């Protein structure tokens, strides 16, 4: 943004843009599944106690 | 594809087919990611029954 305008800059941060909410995206679906690992051993913990 | 024509069209469209192909995925994961939970609880109702 310092060195592109918008017609040329959109381009650019688009291509961030993608990359970046795919790592967001590839974050959060990982956090999910180790959520429901968390939650069966969770599940476990409370049949124990 | 009222607008545009073929060579121009196909990188809009494909634009759209970008982020509603990410949309579908995500919403597949998420409940293939419910399904594993929807079934940990299933298994532990018929383990009630």
């Amino acid at each position: 943004l310092s060195r592109l305008d918008k017609v040329e800059a959109e381009v650019q941060i688009d291509r961030l843009i993608t990359g970046r909410l795919q790592s967001l995206q590839t974050y959060v679906t990982q956090q999910l599944i180790r959520a429901a690992e968390i939650r069966a051993s969770a599940n476990l913990a409370a049949t124990k106690m």
